């Protein structure tokens, strides 16, 4: 016997803390607890009619079996007539990319520690067999810790224990960060989740994503050619994981199951002095 469902008589709304196309994620505080959750509330109508029921059920569905502090947390649903509401784990400190933005780059102690969180929350989802297929700084969230909340499942894909590949189109997911195999051969592996993580890390490094350009068909052109480049100054170790995470083969980037799991990625020697298991104890470096 679970609590009796939540309704949204029982919250008070706050404001929007963020816009989807198909959501809006407002701060509300429970009456009852005063604890503040944010409810991400999505209107069934425009669900059905732009054909998202698939969407929306998975986000939920993958959100409900994570178990881990470095994913935000699915407390409770509920709806009425006209809308879903999802209470999600409230993460105060907002986006990744907001960091980026604001101090420009990470110094090399900074980029270690959140790769280090990154790259271990990616070992749990990966061992559930569910790919995120958009991983991104904006769907890296921050709690009030500093720690990372890692969101936004519904483009995720679950994988069955006969298959390591699942059919998606690189038009869906965000163009930065699209794996090669998307664009070539329209599926996507756990692996296209390990090209997102060598972005992201040279991102934080950088400053910007890897493969920039004018629009979305001039990223993919430098994607699937692997046309990039490291600034100078690029601490040299990190440098050496990029490059073994922007693989154009999909089973040769480090942490992929060819290439032996996520073992020989944590032991790579940027990550030299990294405890990894207790991350979401520590103190995370002053940004
Ligand atoms: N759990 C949360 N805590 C704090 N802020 C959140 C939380 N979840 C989402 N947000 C913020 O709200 C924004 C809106 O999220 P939402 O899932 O509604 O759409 P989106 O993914 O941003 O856009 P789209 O669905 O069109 O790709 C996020 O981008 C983020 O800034």
């Amino acid at each position: 016997p679970q609590p009796r469902k939540k309704r949204p008589e029982d919250f008070k709304f706050g404001k929007i803390l963020g816009e989807g196309s198909f959501s809006t994620v407002v701060l509300a505080r429970e009456l009852a607890t005063s604890r503040e959750y944010a409810i991400k509330i999505l209107e069934k109508r425009h669900i059905i009619k732009e054909n998202k029921v698939p969407y929306v059920t998975r986000e939920r569905d993958v959100m409900s079996r994570l178990d881990h502090p470095f994913f935000v947390k699915l407390y409770f649903t509920f709806q009425d007539d006209e809308k879903l509401y999802f209470g999600l784990s409230y993460a105060k400190n907002g986006e990744l990319l907001k960091y980026i933005r604001k101090i420009g780059s990470f110094d090399e102690t900074c980029t270690r520690f959140y790769t280090a969180e990154i790259v271990s929350a990616l070992e749990y989802l990966h061992g559930k067999g569910i790919i995120h297929r958009d991983l991104k700084p904006e769907n890296i969230l921050l709690n009030e810790d500093m720690h990372i909340q890692i969101t936004d499942f519904g483009t995720a894909k679950v994988l069955s224990p006969e298959s390591k590949q699942a059919r998606a189109n690189a038009f869906v997911g965000t163009a930065q960060y699209v794996s090669p195999e998307l664009l070539t051969e329209k599926s996507a592996c756990k692996s296209s989740d390990l090209w997102a993580l060598g972005c992201i890390i040279y991102q934080l490094v950088a400053g910007l994503p890897p493969f920039r350009a004018g629009n979305e068909y001039l990223i993919f052109q430098k994607i699937i050619k692997l046309e990039y480049d490291f600034p100078e100054k690029f601490f040299p170790k990190a440098r050496d994981l990029v490059e073994k995470l922007l693989v154009l083969d999909a089973t040769k980037r480090l942490g992929c199951e060819e290439m032996e799991g996520y073992g020989p990625l944590k032991a790579h020697p940027f990550f030299e002095s990294v405890t990894w298991e207790n991350l979401h104890q520590q103190t995370p470096p002053k940004l």
